[PDB]
């Protein structure tokens, strides 16, 4: 590890409090893409010009064309990348990637198979995995490791601010630090269970008064690429019975008028209770007894070995500015502002 004196920031767009993405450039001259920065995965991919237009997702997204880039390096190894909400497939390529200040030579997936559900619902084009090399498909070096190798970042850390939803900043990633403008009070740290996954021990989940969930302890994936807080089908059907909420296809709803008096939900991480108020986890889009309001908490059964686990996504990170510390293998939380 070599440390320099560089901090680099990426500005994010917030779409409807569900999608947070920024821009990268790939190739010479730069081809620009909207990407989610996802601590829950370790690969880079964008849609490829070689994607058949029978994938409607490839008609509606920006496609990388290797034939327009003088800095492209062929590889051609096939790979498949499995996300919580769906799967993409394609092949490895190498090119120059620009993110914030920084230019890095990077191996990434050119995606040629991009299912319409869910990718026709994506405002973003692809993904930049901020996870560890241990979970990288094809054992490809992740972008942050490649950036650390350059020895220009002040610290072996990166940080996420996600805003609530023209003039407002949707969010901000800091590579090599934190922005004290977007948090207050002190960082509280939890150690990773292990290097290789941004996953920490959780000691309990309260609904108001009572620890009625994860009573014997459980896992929390701190997942910048997940919209919601997620638990297993079994944990969530309990949480949602206790909130008086009903299942739609994939999510849970409450009568809009009941939203504001739903109880506080607390997550016990390291020393502290991380408390969400109903305003933090209800899409309070109306106060009518005659409309339904979605909850920013749903069921996700993440397969072993990472899961079963909770995932703390944008619902959580909106309240708690999050620092991901590779040097000391830990996660810091502070109150966002
Ligand atoms: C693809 O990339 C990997 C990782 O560096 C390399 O070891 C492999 O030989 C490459 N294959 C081709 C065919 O260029």
């Amino acid at each position: 590890l070599t440390l320099g004196n560089t901090t680099s920031s990426v500005i994010l767009t917030n779409y409807m409090d569900t999608q947070y993405y920024g821009e990268i450039g790939i190739g010479t001259p730069p081809q620009t893409f909207k990407v989610v920065f996802d601590t829950g995965s370790s690969n880079v991919w964008v849609p490829s010009s070689k994607c058949s237009r029978l994938y409607t997702a490839c008609v509606y997204h920006k496609l990388f064309d290797a034939s327009d880039s003088s800095s492209y390096k062929h590889n051609g190894t096939e790979l498949t990348l499995r996300y919580s909400t769906g799967t993409v497939s394609g092949f490895l390529s190498q090119d120059i990637i620009t993110v914030g200040g920084i230019t890095v030579t990077q191996m990434f997936g050119e995606v040629t198979e991009m299912p319409a559900l869910p990718f026709m619902l994506a405002e973003f084009d692809g993904v930049v995995g901020m996870g560890f090399i241990e979970q990288a498909i094809g054992r490809v070096t992740p972008i942050f490791d490649n950036i650390i190798s350059q020895g220009v970042l002040k610290e072996d850390v990166f940080s996420f601010y996600y805003n609530r939803d023209s003039q407002s900043l949707g969010g901000q990633i800091v590579l090599g630090g934190s922005d004290p403008q977007h948090y207050e009070g002190n960082f509280h740290y939890i150690n990773l269970i292990k290097t290789g996954v941004w996953q920490i021990q959780m000691k309990g989940v309260s609904v108001g008064s009572s620890t009625l969930l994860c009573e014997d302890g459980c896992l929390a994936l701190v997942d910048t690429g997940a919209s919601y807080i997620s638990g297993s089908t079994s944990s969530i059907e309990k949480l949602m019975e206790a909130l008086g909420a009903k299942k739609r296809l994939f999510d849970y709803v409450v009568k809009c008028n009941e939203g504001p008096t739903l109880p506080d939900i607390s997550f016990h991480l390291g020393g502290k209770e991380y408390t969400l108020t109903s305003a933090d986890y209800v899409f309070q889009e109306s106060y009518s007894s005659k409309k339904l309001c979605t909850l920013a908490i749903h069921a996700m059964d993440i397969p072993p070995p990472t899961g079963p686990t909770w995932a703390l996504g944008a619902t959580f990170i909106r309240k708690f500015y999050t620092e991901f510390d590779r040097r000391n293998n830990r996660i810091g939380f502070a109150l966002a502002r």
